[PDB]
DNA sequence: AGATTAGAGCCGTCACGTATCAAGT
DNA sequence: TGACGGCTCTAATCT
DNA sequence: CTTGATACGAC
């Protein structure tokens, strides 16, 4: 059974050893203005580490670790307290604080020992994470690593920009070239100073996972995290009862459902007219409208589906795609047109769709045509235009037709609740929208306003709000309710879907192992390689050309130079015909990875019984053991296609908790939601994270906001 | 009064191929 | 107003 | 003997 690994950390600190070799102490800046002393005081000190605890009931602010305690002075506005490790519980401290305090001493360099650290946050950076930013203004983006109270390891990106003087008030950070991390600066020191906050229009991003090679892997979030964890394990082995490793977990109700081809939605729009018109006459949308109309005509996909694409002058019945100028707050006339009666309108803007940079007077937009026939109808953007058009038709007609009888009959007995926390109207207020399906698959939208102060009402809309209200940690801000996605109701059974910051983390240990096996340079010796292949020859069994390819590989290394890089051998195999795409090479390729000192290609992309890239694909359900007895259920959404060599983002964990119906809730509804979450018309070419009726609800609420500005 | 968490706003993301099971004269 | 989620931010919050 | 329309793969 597969095993996903979340962010949660599993570890045990060697408590006595931590007490034996270090003397911790806590500092509570009593008065606001006091910080300033604490700083000068901290500058004259040399603590092993510093961390912030932010105890609920005060109980100190900064916990700091030394080897030998300096003579503690007494100053007003703050107070210091030498602590014993058993009182660690007393002051509202938790083992995550000790783990963070120990982690602050590590660095990203391989085989890095412990070092003193005055900065209460691990901020890992590199020389390759720096842009010039026009004229002499340095800028570095770093990966802050922090262990929170829930034992989650949050990784964030923080941008630092150069300043030309030692500035008080705001914190001052300096880059340590050798260690690679950013250190807080307490006194004016030689070097260059940085402050938090980007001052450019380039949002720095770090790829979540890189699989191209080891060098690119170590430049990703997973690579840096794995390096830090390995350094911590090899440096704190005396201080750790159990090594710091990511949580294991089992996966249940896995759904390897295959998304249908995106051209299926094109078939749905069959036999109807699709008008295209522009906002008055701006010479920009007018021209873009003509180009869009002509391309669809020659696509030959609409001709198969008998789609009438007509370039009209103004509003027409049926499907109508229009072109506007994205005026909004541009201090001009807004050409956006509101659909009325049976008209269905989907709007597109020249700036976004045509990538119209302020410049050339003619639109250079061109659909991405590929796959033998160069038909623009396969363009991702144009496909999504039809995808929304079908949804808006369903909303107008009030009938479900997109998901085929099958899925529709599966979603018939379930009802969905969507919560929209109102911005204005002082008193806290959320909009509860309930969607119901008739046996004839007709949409029934109903909403009831509820006040967050008085939930004593017995009506259904109030009761569901009361159930969610207790579940949420701080139901006072927007983001508390924005985290809530929907509430699936099966009559007397309810289930809540909530977002979380917990994410899937692939096995960093295995990724490092295979990538090191496939290191591009990986200097070898001819004798050892020949012997290595020789001993494993009896274990290759035989699959016809499989052994012949293996024997061909053995002969290839025989005639080569005694010391060669792996790239030269890899290049030689390409001439030999052992392309890493045919059945013969792949079996040789996979066999080498399991037991050898080199491999032509890793097995990371390909699926395996126990693949290290687990949880990044398909839909699965897991039961993370958070609190003793209180099992928590989560579901993750990956990607149906094979993952690209580089993965930019990660997979978050949505949370399912039974609002009513004990534990039988999750086992029954999840297979229903599994088929709900396998539709490609919400997220193009990808699994929808939430059930698709949530999409339907969002558009209906958006339509309400158009004529109800007070709800915005 | 610095820490933070909020709350909003943005970049990224959605292809050719060898394998093949059955579509046959 | 391709639009969808992560998530990086900045400002707002709560000190 | 022959090819046509789905899959794990790269990359
Ligand atoms: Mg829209």
């Amino acid at each position: 059974q597969s095993m996903i690994r979340t962010t949660r950390l599993d570890y045990k600190i060697n408590m006595m050893q931590l007490q034996a070799d270090f003397k911790f102490l806590v500092v509570k800046i009593i008065d606001r203005s006091a910080f300033k002393d604490y700083n000068k005081l901290l500058a004259s000190w040399s603590p092993e580490a510093v961390t912030s605890i932010r105890g609920r009931y005060k109980k100190g602010d900064y916990l700091m670790m030394f080897r030998q305690l300096p003579a503690i002075p007494t100053i007003a506005g703050l107070e210091l307290h030498e602590i014993l490790l058993e009182d660690m519980g007393e002051f509202k401290i938790y083992p995550n604080h000790l783990l963070q305090l120990l982690l602050n001493q590590q660095s990203a360099n391989e085989k890095s020992l412990l070092e003193p650290c005055k900065t209460p946050e691990l901020l890992i950076s590199g020389e390759e994470w720096y842009r010039e930013f026009r004229d002499m203004r340095q800028q570095y983006y770093a990966l802050k690593l922090k262990v929170n109270w829930q034992q989650d390891l949050e990784m964030s990106v923080q941008t630092f920009t150069q300043v030309t003087e030692f500035q008080w008030d705001k914190q001052i950070y300096q880059f340590d070239e050798k260690r690679g991390r950013f250190q807080l600066c307490y006194q004016p020191s030689p070097g260059i100073y940085f402050v938090q906050g980007n001052h450019s229009a380039n949002r720095n991003y770090i790829d979540f996972l890189s699989l191209q090679n080891k060098s690119s892997f170590y430049k990703s979030k997973v690579g840096v995290v794995q390096l830090v964890l390995d350094n911590l394990n090899l440096n704190a082995e005396k201080y750790l009862l159990r090594p710091v490793t990511f949580h294991k977990s089992l996966v249940e109700h896995s759904s390897r459902l295959k998304l249908s081809k995106r051209e299926t939605i094109w078939q749905q729009l069959a036999g109807s007219s699709l008008n295209i018109y522009a906002q008055v006459n701006d010479r920009l949308s007018q021209e873009l409208a003509d180009q869009l109309a002509d391309h669809l005509i020659r696509s030959q996909l609409v001709r198969k589906n008998s789609v009438h694409v007509v370039r009209s002058q103004k509003i027409q019945s049926g499907f109508n795609i229009q072109v506007i100028r994205d005026v909004r707050g541009r201090a001009a006339e807004d050409g956006y047109e509101v659909a009325k009666n049976d008209q269905i309108v989907q709007h597109l803007t020249v700036e976004n769709f045509g990538h119209y940079q302020e410049g050339d007077k003619e639109i250079t937009w061109k659909p991405k045509v590929s796959g033998k026939h160069h038909d623009p109808a396969r363009d991702v953007a144009i496909v999504k235009l039809i995808q929304e058009l079908c949804i808006k038709r369903d909303l107008a007609n009030g009938k479900l037709k997109t998901v085929e009888p099958k899925l529709a009959s599966l979603t018939q007995p379930l009802e969905f609740y969507y919560f929209a926390f109102l911005k204005k109207s002082f008193d806290p207020e959320v909009m509860v929208i309930k969607l119901a399906f008739t046996p004839e698959m007709e949409l029934r939208f109903s909403k009831k306003k509820v006040r967050l102060n008085a939930l004593t009402s017995d009506d259904e809309y109030t009761q569901v709000c009361k159930r969610v209200f207790d579940s949420l940690a701080a139901p006072k801000f927007y983001s508390a309710w924005d985290s809530v996605d929907c509430v699936v109701r099966s009559g007397n059974k309810q289930l809540l879907i909530q977002r979380l910051n917990r994410t899937i983390m692939p096995d960093g240990k295995q990724i490092r192992k295979q990538l090191e096996l496939n290191r591009p340079d990986k200097t070898l010796w001819r004798d050892k390689v020949v012997e290595e292949l020789g001993e494993l020859r009896p274990m290759v069994s035989g699959d016809s050309d499989y052994v012949a390819a293996y024997e061909q590989l053995q002969a290839l290394v025989t005639g080569m130079r005694p010391s060669f890089p792996l790239k030269d051998l890899d290049e030689a195999a390409r001439k030999a015909g052992l392309n890493p795409k045919r059945r013969d090479m792949r079996q040789v390729n996979q066999f080498l990875t399991e037991n050898a000192t080199f491999t032509l290609k890793t097995t990371l992309q390909r699926e395996l019984p126990d693949s290290p890239l687990a949880g990044m694909k398909w839909i699965g359900l897991t039961r993370i053991e958070e609190g003793e007895g209180h099992f928590n259920t989560f579901y993750f959404v990956g990607s149906d296609k094979s993952l690209k060599p580089v993965v930019n983002r990660a997979v978050t964990l949505r949370r399912l908790l039974p609002l009513a119906g004990d534990a039988g809730i999750i086992d029954e509804l999840f297979p229903k939601l599994a088929a709900m979450m396998s539709v490609e018309f919400v997220r193009s070419g990808q699994y929808t994270v939430v059930p698709y009726p949530v999409k339907y609800l969002r558009e209906y609420w958006y339509s309400i906001l158009r004529q109800h500005p007070e709800y915005r």
